[PDB]
């Protein structure tokens, strides 16, 4: 009542949106491991599978799509993920000489080269036979036969490791301690903000580490009908997500048989290009049914004429220039596939107000590979003994929004192709991390069957909230080490090549970062000079300067995420009035304690 | 009362594994101001104080020693301290050179002048040198071309060693971090998978100095009286057989050669030390051992292979061809590469006087694992003269048809995880866990680890478990020296960054130990009784004999293996009260 | 009686140890894009306003050539520039002869340099004409038109790293927990014997790097009675040291309008040097202020003859000898500087303007320290001002004899390490540790005054002013900039710079000590007062302190420093004790 001696609260199941480094999870890959090389190019811990999720169905919060700052690291560890794969690869540095060529024919661009070559300390090569593609080389001299090499202007000459494998894993992720991951369980429900039902997520879903261009290969389902993500702010210029509800499986061909041939070039130095081919090459394709796809068209149009009034659909090809984002990156079988789409958008959509029931695209795989955000270090890739049929469904989609004016009703849709970035928003288009502050403090009260939800309490009954505190810390902030508990030295720890990594340098990182919070939460614990009390009734009287409600209806529905935000004009006004008390206190026994 | 009423015994002397690297220690008097320089591991630069343990004998328990996790690591921290002092030198640019060899005077095979041919770095000179270089780490082609070509450079790179560190292999004491206890068994014969009833725990090790190993142990510890082997190996015969040694057998190996040294510039910082002239002798590098003591020992031997084979007649056998390296003994005593042919030694059959060996030296060695990786040997001047003990063996049932007497032997060269795993079965690490509660029927320093009803044991080890991070006591690590030993060069990153690791696993552990005492408002006082009812679900069994006819070890076996769900159960238990306590005072 | 025991947790204990170093960045007031290695781009953000404590009644001995933070900040610095130059490039190919020519007249100062190379792999042969000086090619064969750089031949050369730049920001060195930082207010302290007037502060204040030989600038001016610094003036082989209280300014520039020209070597590689000139060039001429250049020999003569009178005192030069030492090396904003020192040591002033420098610039930087690598400095486009005040001098007393009686003197320097240590006299950090005991005869403000109040009192406000010093255990925001958990925010960086391994170092060691600390609470005293931790019992037999309480009411902590050299063990033996009353305390709870 009026007496309003002020006493705090450890553990108030509450939190606040804070950006603080990630974490990862890999039961699946410590499942199984044929050869570390994939672990060397996608390392990380395991997670101990059936992870606890919990729903928080009485609190909505306002999801931020397109602007999650966990977009910006896992895009940011990946390239360094890929910078310590190039590390001990070796560079191809002599090789923008120039080349002397002959085109082959089986098509008609894949060419053979020889050339006067000094590659060793002695042996001069010159029967080089090494054979390449159109797209791989910059045609130079154009009467002459020069016709070599794309960008060894640019520091292009790192290549890929021939041992180390690419095939990408489904990787779950955690938090740190301290850290939550919000996960809405509400079905597919905007492109930007809140919804109802929701969740707490510890580890995500797994997530192979997939880059495509316009097309989503091996991606995720929409449970409900198709579906579109946007700003819609700046709708007419920005290019944005497709959503597929179903999916489909494109098993995509095979050239013909192949050969390595090591090439003697130096110390570490032996790439391979191929110079035997088993037979009669078959031009590449990757093979579907149009039927399905045009099902699926029908449906775009229906989420189209959800937006527009009754504008036209139309499908052009999009511009000559960036031909990697004009084609469609396949990058399957650790093979960069290029497949020519213009046999996609002959139709463009009628307005409504079998010829040809399957087709397979003409292809050409790429051998050098381009970083895409600077200019500089291209990634060579070595031909394979063989030839590969992968298949892939296909879950979503990206589109540009073409805006102009052109005939007052008719829009075109050129496909949208973009960076790194949107692959990677898409699924996590559902998981949002905050932090954890444990300690509250509100004045006093009156008088001195079930697993609940994390923030259920939060979630309803407020002034009911007064019991489960703890438990919504042992799994969040406490047991530090929740991540394979008991803290397992595992495949991470063992065979870490090195010991200087992203993750447990990181890790080495998390667990320190987690106990200062909790000891210096204990320090000012002591600093309150109570500690292994979750409340603590304390000495000065709730002057109502700071709010003027009643007793009973703080205890009645007032959230705390109101309540927070209410007390924030006093948010070390509270704190530092009371601790002086408190050290008015320590001042007064500490004199009659000598005595 | 007759009701479960739990009640917290912290401190219980409960073992369960856990793969962790750890500590390591080494002597004060080891160092000689030269850390580096004597090997990678800068000489373990944590000290090793004291040996002062305890032997912890109440009862055997088949530990299966056999199968180890702490080799694992062990093996792989050797290779990263490898590549450690390797990283500071500087490559090799003229890998893949002709380089047409002649020798002096004709012995056959030996060094050979091969007329270094090269023009230099960033320069423009073509120079010639004197490269004075073995038969066997270098390659021909079709005996008339001279293409002496390297026998690595198509494969990898190779470095020079940075000469000024030594190999000399140390006693380090591998020592533990803390909650953390090295079983050993001090009972005899024990074969890999085993109990042992003269068991006890250590936080070190002894002074192990793991070095070189083709098939033979060298400068290792002995065995019991008794020379019989202690491992565990299937009957399949490609598994590979140690076997342990009691008498220790000294050999005296030598070099007849007392080369120079030459450096050779290329590159800027690049100046190539190379093998000099030979001052006098050019004889053959040889090892003269008593073939008496090795007959003493073979019978020795087939006598305890003849007990584990119901009296089959065993006849060894010459090893079959391969691998340079498997094949021949790379032994290296001094820094070097000795190869000696063992075609001597299992002229050998069996049914119911110095031999001194002819050897020879190769410079280059590659790993056997990873093919990237080379290692070279820097010339020594002078003639090694040195010794070793020899205190076991590995071979392998060869598997021949059954006309014979059913037993042959042919040696073979493995792999290095081998070698760490020859010590170690009877080594084993186990982490503690102090927790734990039993029910306890009321509603609310003689030695570490033994008995069924703890009177006071479970406070001696919280004696261990305040041995955490005090500081001031020399037993953990004593954090005085070992706090300043650290802090001065961390930038190595390399041997001090476990040790950081491990106070990273020290703190949060123990932290975690004390957050769940403050959880469940225990503070401290080792007994944090509750007035909690409990059903005799999980127990309809006499109290007394869970008092004293069972431990606490094996009732943690049968029915806590799973009650984890108790430790919320009794969260809540204090949880609601306390809120209660807190509603109603 | 008196129980001879009772525990004491806070107590000032100052203790000479040395611990990894500690400290800030203020590049808050500067905020700059462009990262300058040495302001590390803002490692932390500093405090602004930290608190200075004066300990009056201290006096003690320190050393200030046995200090370890010199050298450990020394090895800094050098780990400093390896994290600058291993990312950008080395000039491998750029190691060949060259044949050159001098533009004009000067009268050979300034070198149009020629070369046929193929820094690109594309195989050409060409010319490339380049601006060098005298001051770093070699000649070669009777000189005649082979010529080479100078370095190179032995170490490894890089160029130095275009964005960034060379400025000094004035930092605060700090110390996480317990230890902390020591100064001495008075004068005259030339780094040996005690001093009074000591006070410690937990930062230090804003510290530039000072990098320049033979001259001292940017500095510690100390304006006091003018002293003198060195180590040992028997020993004619000891370095000395001048202090000023006054701060001569010298205005230095580049008297030529200059261009760039980027040789492109290849792929992201890419060469910078000078593109042109535009007019003639001079020697980067500067000015001293003569008259009070005579005024300050006049000055600094009278306390060499306080120290040796009757001494006839003559200035020379040094010998031909190393151009570090010989010459003043010297940076301001970028480039470096060279300039003769010849016009100063004509003087001799035994007893009662304007000026000119011809100033050299060396391009290419060899290693300081011994050989393995060497650094060259592309130019700067366009004129470049520097005026600065002078603070100090370092110089040489030469030894050979003379009958004359006559003190030569020539210019010391030549070593980095003394830049630390011409700032470090002031400075000390010494471990804190609070425990202390005291056998007690009890019935059984000044704001961190620590040594000021006494052992001799253990006071009752010196109970409290240790509660101020475990409020300084405890951190939080603003508390303490590592435990600044908005910076902790911000901190999402690599922490593999060497300040971000001083990070992950001082956090978690003074974590483990305020655990160790927290660790030994319980198990001693029982209680989370201090003083109500007692043990009961008499100490007598071997404690053996002939003293009293009357005694203690004199008394001092080094006392009980001089106990711990004999109980020691005594500790454990009350920790075994301590262990004896809750073990029998156990039984009381057991059955
Ligand atoms: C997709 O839509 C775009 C425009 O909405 C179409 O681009 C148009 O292509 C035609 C054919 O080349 C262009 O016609 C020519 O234009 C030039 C320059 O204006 C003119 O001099 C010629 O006489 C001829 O008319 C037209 O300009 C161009 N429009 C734009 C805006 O670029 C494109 O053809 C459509 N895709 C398909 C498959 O039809
Ligand atoms: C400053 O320091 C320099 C270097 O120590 C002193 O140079 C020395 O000057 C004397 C006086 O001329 C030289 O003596 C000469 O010796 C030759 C050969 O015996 C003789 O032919 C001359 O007649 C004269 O006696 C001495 O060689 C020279 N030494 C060096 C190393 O330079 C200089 O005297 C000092 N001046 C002052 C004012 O301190
Ligand atoms: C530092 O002080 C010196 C003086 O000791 C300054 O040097 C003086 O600079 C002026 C202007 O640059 C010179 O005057 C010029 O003389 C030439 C030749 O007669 C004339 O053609 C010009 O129009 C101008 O009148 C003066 O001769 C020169 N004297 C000396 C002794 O150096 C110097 O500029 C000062 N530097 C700074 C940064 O303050
Ligand atoms: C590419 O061209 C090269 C050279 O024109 C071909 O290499 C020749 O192969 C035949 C047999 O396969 C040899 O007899 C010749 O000696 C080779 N040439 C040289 C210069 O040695 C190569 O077969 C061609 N490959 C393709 C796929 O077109
Ligand atoms: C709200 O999210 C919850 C999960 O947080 C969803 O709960 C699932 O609901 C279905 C249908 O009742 C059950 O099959 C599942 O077992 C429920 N999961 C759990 C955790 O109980 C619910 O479907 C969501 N609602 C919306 C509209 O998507
Ligand atoms: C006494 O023990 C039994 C057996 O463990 C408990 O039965 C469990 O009760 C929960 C609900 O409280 C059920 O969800 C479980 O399925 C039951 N277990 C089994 C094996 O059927 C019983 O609840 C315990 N009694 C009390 C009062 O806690
Ligand atoms: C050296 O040059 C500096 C740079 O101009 C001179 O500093 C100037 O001094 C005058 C007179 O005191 C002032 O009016 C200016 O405002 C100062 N400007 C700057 C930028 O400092 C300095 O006086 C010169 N000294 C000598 C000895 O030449
Ligand atoms: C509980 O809060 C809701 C939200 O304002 C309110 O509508 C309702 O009336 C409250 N309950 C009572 C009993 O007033
Ligand atoms: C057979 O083994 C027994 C012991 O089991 C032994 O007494 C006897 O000597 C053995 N015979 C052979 C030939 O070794
Ligand atoms: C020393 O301490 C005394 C009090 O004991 C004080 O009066 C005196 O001023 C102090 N002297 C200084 C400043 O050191």
């Amino acid at each position: 009542t009026e007496k309003l001696w002020v006493t705090v609260y450890y553990g108030v199941p509450v939190w606040k949106e804070a950006t603080t480094t990630l974490f990862c999870a890999s039961d699946a890959k410590a499942y199984d491991t044929e050869v570390h090389n994939v672990w060397a190019t996608h390392a990380c811990v395991p997670t101990d599978p059936n992870p606890q999720e919990v729903v928080l169905e009485n609190v909505t919060e306002h999801f931020n799509m397109w602007k999650n700052n966990m977009v910006e690291q896992m895009q940011e560890d990946i390239i360094s993920l890929w910078d310590q794969s190039l590390k001990p690869c070796v560079k191809l540095t002599p090789l923008c000489v120039t080349l002397n060529c002959k085109d082959v024919n089986a098509r008609g661009e894949i060419k053979n080269c020889s050339f006067n070559i000094t590659t060793s300390i002695r042996d001069e090569v010159q029967k080089e036979y090494a054979l390449f593609y159109k797209l791989d080389v910059v045609p130079i001299d154009n009467n002459n036969t020069s016709y070599r090499l794309i960008s060894c202007d640019t520091s292009v000459i790192t290549q890929a490791c021939p041992k180390i494998s690419f095939e990408p894993i489904p990787i779950h992720y955690c938090a740190p301690a301290g850290f939550a991951i919000l996960k809405c369980n509400d079905k597919t429900f905007n492109g930007k903000g809140p919804c109802k039902n929701v969740s707490t997520v510890q580890c995500t879903h797994g997530i192979r580490p997939v880059v495509s261009t316009q097309l989503l290969l091996n991606g995720s389902l929409a449970e409900e009908e198709v579906v579109i993500r946007s700003d819609n702010f700046t709708n007419n210029a920005k290019t944005i997500i497709v959503q597929l509800k179903e999916s489909v499986e494109i098993n995509c061909t095979r050239p013909n048989n192949n050969t390595r041939k090591s090439i003697h070039i130096g110390p570490g130095r032996a790439f391979y290009t191929t110079g035997e081919i088993i037979g009669d090459i078959r031009q590449a394709h990757c093979n579907i049914s149009r039927a399905k796809w045009n099902d699926t068209l029908k449906q775009i149009v229906i989420k189209l004429r959800e937006q527009f009034e009754n504008k036209t659909i139309v499908f052009n090809h999009s511009s000559g220039g960036d031909p990697e984002i004009v084609m469609h990156s396949f990058n399957c079988g650790g093979e960069f596939f290029y497949c020519n789409s213009t046999q996609l958008f002959n139709s463009t959509w009628n307005n409504n107000t079998t010829e040809g029931n399957t087709i397979t695209l003409p292809c050409r795989i790429k051998q050098i590979i381009n970083m895409w955000q600077e200019v500089g270090k291209a990634m060579y890739a070595p031909p394979i003994r063989g030839q590969i049929r992968c298949s892939s469904n296909i879950t979503g989609l990206l589109l540009t929004r073409d805006g102009g004016i052109n005939e007052n009703g008719t829009e075109i849709f050129r496909p949208g192709g973009g960076d790194m970035r949107d692959n990677w928003r898409s699924e996590l288009y559902k998981y949002k991390v905050v932090k954890i502050e444990p300690l509250g403090v509100a004045p006093t009260k009156a008088k001195r069957a079930v697993f609940l939800g994390f923030l259920g309490a939060a979630g309803s009954t407020m002034g009911a909230a007064s019991m489960t505190l703890t438990v919504q810390a042992r799994l969040l902030l406490s047991g530090i080490v929740q991540q394979q508990n008991n803290l397992l030295r595992a495949i991470e720890a063992q065979q870490r090549m090195l010991q200087l990594t992203v993750w447990g340098i990181k890790q080495l990182q998390a667990r320190v970062l987690a106990v200062e919070r909790y000891l210096g939460d204990q320090q000012l614990l002591g600093i309150w000079g109570c500690s292994g009390k979750l409340i603590c009734t304390t000495a000065v009287p709730w002057n109502a300067s700071w709010s003027n409600k009643s007793l009973d209806r703080i205890w009645n529905n007032m959230t705390w995420m109101e309540w927070e935000r209410e007390i924030d004009n006093y948010t070390s006004e509270i704190y530092t009035l009371i601790e002086e008390s408190q050290n008015q206190q320590e001042k007064n026994e500490q004199e009659l304690l000598e005595l």
